[PDB]
């Protein structure tokens, strides 16, 4: 089912999970195990990421199909970096010919475009709509704290708006650790005339180091209390997992009481954190 | 001049500096040096903090008097913690008697180590009650400000409660507010759009702290609830043992922040100086704002 329709039909929240194409047999087995655990929560959709320059193209397709084989509804990510327009179009056709009806149109990271490539995710959005109309549902990235490369936050929101207007049905946010970042962004988007659902992206912390590297790359901020607490227990993995889960639970309880349309979980191909968050919220069907 | 009137009269930004009353001659000499340096930037006001439970209230009055006599325009902070209503009204009166016409009404914090705030048995519980007192007694003859928390106050049950409590505080009779420190302008802009959508129309001035010490940043944000951008955090952490590199990183970060707030047309910027001149000077110099 197209996410655009799920969002209107379902009055309770959509839970989604994000996974990446593992790069070796061991990784693949780990993801299969993670899938077997998380599918019992009956996610509204499951995303499969795409290597920035087209490096995972085959594996992304194969995992999209595998998600379908489990009875789950894939959201297929697709990037424009490092690919001709024709390459991007070919991969897109292969997703669509597989029965994938949900795409997440992204730029990807290296930034100079491919000589016959696109420059912006909005050009892929426009491609998809030009070729497939409403036969698919298209999402894009949003950055509550602003994309690192944007000259200003005003330009960031304007650029996001242009992307929406290319034909987005929904957006998924970059990770954030204080719900104020999300609600702020949401209000600013609405003031800018944007009406599409915008789903909060949540990463439950399972490792101090990982938190540090992720926020460093993507530009997200960490609350001072959370940082201190993680820093103290950084050497006790069980404590860290506990602290991350508690924090995501606090985050997600408020998002749901506020009426968000769904929550997208960055799982990093592991089940425990996401499982614990959902079980603590009373959300195991 | 009332900050209420400066904000309406002036179409460009107000610049303001926050200072704390030093405890001793050495601290006083240091602040007078900082003041001498920073007064060149011609701030529209200068704020003087108040020690949470009133034990240093006469230092706060003395510094308000010093600032007023230096031709600078004091914004006197005042808390309700650990003090009776009478005690609070007495200090309030002294400020006004000394010519102060701008007050920042605050709750104050319980002692370090205590997690429950409990009012004085005959004191106020919320800043809003101080606001109401001020207006009851002085009407519009003074200008009254409050605090705002773009990332939500650590004690608020939710961000929705946070905003509703802020709105009630505004409605008790605020002319402006100043934010808690923040390190990404998205936090400030988001809060503004939330406040507006809640029907708050007072000017809300961003509060900026230029980072001069890794460990201080960590403690302040641990206490405040504020967040640190991952890139900034990464850089400061790498260089935390070189104070000059930290100062340069903190200055550069604040320059980027302030440059965007001014271009967006904020009504001013309030600097948390911690009684030091170098970082704030450098920020403003680099923006070309030395007259
Ligand atoms: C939910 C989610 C999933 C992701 N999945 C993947 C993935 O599978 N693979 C991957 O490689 N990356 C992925 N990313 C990351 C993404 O590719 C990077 O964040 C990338 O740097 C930006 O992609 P975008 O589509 O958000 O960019 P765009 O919307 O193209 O924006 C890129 C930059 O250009 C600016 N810009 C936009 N339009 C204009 C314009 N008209 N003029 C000038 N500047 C403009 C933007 O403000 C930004 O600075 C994901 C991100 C999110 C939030
Ligand atoms: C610019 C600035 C300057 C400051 N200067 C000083 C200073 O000089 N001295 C000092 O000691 N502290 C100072 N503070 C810190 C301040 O005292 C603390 O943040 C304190 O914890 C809260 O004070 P407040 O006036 O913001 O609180 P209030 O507005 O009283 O709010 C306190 C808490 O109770 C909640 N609340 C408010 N109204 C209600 C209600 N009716 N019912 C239920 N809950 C409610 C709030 O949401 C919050 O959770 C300053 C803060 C800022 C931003
Ligand atoms: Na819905
Ligand atoms: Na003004």
């Amino acid at each position: 089912m197209k996410i655009r329709d799920l969002l209107k039909a379902r009055r309770g929240p959509l839970f989604s999970f994000e996974f990446f194409p593992p790069k070796d047999p061991e990784g693949e087995e780990a993801l299969f195990r993670t899938l077997e655990e998380l599918k019992a929560f009956r996610p509204a959709f499951v995303s499969i990421t795409y290597g920035a320059m087209g490096s995972t193209r085959e594996r992304s397709v194969a995992w999209a199909q595998r998600i379908q084989s489990l009875g789950l509804n894939p959201l297929a990510h697709l990037t424009v970096a490092g690919q001709s327009r024709k390459e991007v179009a070919e991969v897109l056709h292969r997703f669509v010919e597989s029965g994938v009806e949900n795409l997440l149109a992204l730029r990807g990271d290296p930034f100079r475009p491919h000589p016959e490539g696109f420059r912006y995710a909005a050009e892929l959005v426009a491609l998809i709509r030009e070729r497939y109309g409403d036969r698919v549902s298209v999402g894009g990235a949003a950055y509550p704290e602003g994309h690192p490369e944007s000259e200003s936050l005003e330009a960031d929101l304007r650029h996001f708006k242009a992307k929406v207007e290319a034909g987005l049905d929904f957006a998924i946010t970059q990770l954030f650790f204080n719900n104020a970042h999300y609600f702020g962004f949401l209000e600013r988007a609405r003031r800018a005339g944007i009406g599409i659902p915008i789903l909060p992206g949540i990463m439950p912390v399972t490792s101090y180091r990982q938190l540090r590297r992720f926020t460093e790359v993507c530009g997200a901020s960490i609350p001072g209390p959370l940082l201190a607490k993680l820093e103290r227990h950084q050497d006790d993995p069980k404590a860290v997992l506990e602290i991350g889960v508690e924090h995501a639970v606090r985050q997600v309880a408020e998002l749901l009481e506020a009426g968000v349309e769904g929550v997208h979980f960055y799982t990093l191909n592991k089940s425990p954190a996401t499982r614990m968050v959902l079980e603590r919220l009373g959300l195991r069907p």
